């Protein structure tokens, strides 16, 4: 009835984003049926992308191909416990991140440079992510881990704020992407402060099906109502954006 | 008698490719010796690059290192029984086929934005098929990873022939990009037949040895014919590649 | 007193570098607030990435998380024992070094075919140096392994010393660029010698205190004080680098 209860919410939270991730396939695929060939159907294309990675992330955990479990160092909260991990996420993030940066990218035509710097440190956040959730030798190494990924976020929050909104000025798309980095910037965000605040954390939060949960919502977000606001305003500006 | 026939179909059809990859490797070298620097010179090392994936590939089977034991899930033709599984093969090939897309897409002189975004189907495509060949824990997961995987794909064939030929036909390439379109297509379209017929799939063929074989055929044509009908049009031509 | 010794040299050569990739990143960070944003700012932003995966390996190595202990096979010189090996290095250059590739493609301004290719066979480099190291079923396969990624180095090497020279000269940083690249492939060199010399090679060398300090002492060279000199000569070069 708590063990009823954790699992129940394990799986619906799984199961929606499944439902959810696939649905959205379908629209953006319908969406890009009227989108003229060209810098629009470039943006689509690598936005589509967004909900292919997801439903395969989430197919990874409900199959448990992508989960284990944690033994937690002395002086966690749950220390000596093993504590089930939800890696999957940590492992499709460095994928499906990617191209979430790529549209934006496009959007706001940015340099090639600063494109594959960006993408390589959000692949060093995403990897040394997992390495904080994978670490049993010891605290100290699992935050430290924590902290270098936050240095790697911070390389990626830079970019944005300021070379790619520059780009974004001079190739006519300034309000777009700015509506988009806010919506990024805020929810992104969320991902840290789940981590910190849930098991594999301080454990302020011990259900792994709350924090699961938490995750699932932010992809919500973060990926699927994202990609469906590019959408729609590229439908809408196809002018405004090619060539 | 069954076993020693089993092991030797699975032994040759790995030395073989190891043999042929190296040939094509020196092959490719000498011939490379008479192309002018330049976008000529830049196909050919992205060609290269081919049988040089394709011979660590078959290395790292030989050696057992990327081989493994799988259990089939309840339902399967063969539920309950371990299968040999050369998930090296689904491994590597998410190194080799973005050499290949690279080197068709210098040949077409595509927009790096459709490159980017066809690799990354192309990466989504090769591990979403590992992840299919990896789980265990029921029927259903592994055929909606292999569906997945066939959706990725199909982004792959998408911007081939639509987009890709079109950067062709205003590069001047669109006659020998269509050649070699159409053999990856078709060439491309085996894998997952052999996968669903063979042992991992349907199990329609329950030898691991024939399997293997036709893998090895096909990276025959996919890779080391491919790549040498792409080197010699471009030594032949290169005048209407460069700049 | 040699396990107290070999765990003395183990240990200080990983904490040295982790003091000394925190120390440059700090560096890096304070450095790159006089620089202009535009093409200096990709260079550095590019340049930083590189202590950041450093310091994230040796957290991985410090932590036990990519340290692992191999059954030596048959024929070596250490046959039939458990050696330690050091694999997250093997790992973790996948990440780092194209950050470096990067740093001088940017500052020799490279063909984007070219820089793909590049780092692809850098990539495919590192990745057949780990086959090499964990392989365990034969020596034959450790050193085919070996010899694959010396291949992949060369194609490095030729794309350096050729190619991309040429697209210093006419990008005026050919003197600044052939500096770089006599450190980075005399240093790059010293790689294969130590795994050739020591303990996962022939073992001529069998401390692993040994090599892994050796290893640490080149990491000093060609990353950190490869991207001191970078950084300061293009905080002096501006223009000779802008647009
Ligand atoms: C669709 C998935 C998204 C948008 C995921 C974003 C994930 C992050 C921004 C992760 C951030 C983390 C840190 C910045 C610190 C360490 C832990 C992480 C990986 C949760
Ligand atoms: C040189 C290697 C080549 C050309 C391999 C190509 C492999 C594919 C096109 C794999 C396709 C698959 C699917 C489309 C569905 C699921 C199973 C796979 C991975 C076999
Ligand atoms: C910062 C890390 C650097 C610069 C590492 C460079 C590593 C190499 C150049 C590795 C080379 C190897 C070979 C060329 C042969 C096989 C063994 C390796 C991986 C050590
Ligand atoms: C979000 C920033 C946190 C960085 C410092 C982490 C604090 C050290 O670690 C934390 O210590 C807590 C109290 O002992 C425990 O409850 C947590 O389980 C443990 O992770
Ligand atoms: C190639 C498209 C196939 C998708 C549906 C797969 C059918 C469900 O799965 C298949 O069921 C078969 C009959 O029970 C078994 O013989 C197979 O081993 C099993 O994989
Ligand atoms: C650096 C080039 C070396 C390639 C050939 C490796 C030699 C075969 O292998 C080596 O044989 C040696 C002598 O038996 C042993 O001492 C080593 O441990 C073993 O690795
Ligand atoms: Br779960
Ligand atoms: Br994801
Ligand atoms: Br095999
Ligand atoms: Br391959
Ligand atoms: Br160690
Ligand atoms: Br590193």
């Amino acid at each position: 009835a708590a063990a009823v209860r954790e699992n129940a919410l394990l799986s619906s939270s799984l199961w929606v984003n499944v439902a959810l991730a696939g649905i959205a396939i379908l629209v953006f695929v319908y969406m890009g049926r009227t989108i003229r060939p060209g810098r629009p159907r470039l943006i689509w294309g690598a936005t589509l992308m967004i909900p292919l990675v997801s439903i395969s992330s989430y197919l990874g955990l409900l199959s448990g191909l992508t989960v284990g479990m944690i033994e937690m160092p002395a002086g966690h909260a749950l220390a000596g416990e093993m504590v089930r991990s939800q890696w999957g996420r940590y492992l499709t993030w460095a994928l499906s991140t990617p191209m979430i940066l790529l549209a934006l990218g496009l959007l706001a035509d940015v340099d090639l440079g600063s494109l594959f710097t960006v993408i390589a440190a959000d692949i060093g956040m995403c990897v040394t992510g997992l390495a904080a959730a994978m670490t049993t030798s010891a605290l100290l190494f699992r935050w430290a881990f924590y902290a270098i990924s936050c240095a790697f976020f911070v390389v990626v929050l830079s970019a944005l704020v300021t070379d790619w909104a520059a780009s974004a000025s001079s190739a006519g798309t300034a309000e777009i992407f700015d509506t988009l980095r806010v919506l990024t910037v805020v929810l992104w965000l969320g991902y840290p402060i789940v981590w910190a605040v849930g098991v594999e954390g301080l454990a302020l939060v011990q259900s792994v099906g709350v924090t699961s949960w938490a995750y699932s919502v932010l992809d919500v977000f973060a990926k699927y109502v994202f990609a469906f606001i590019l959408l729609r305003w590229v439908a809408n500006n196809e002018r405004t954006v090619a060539v």
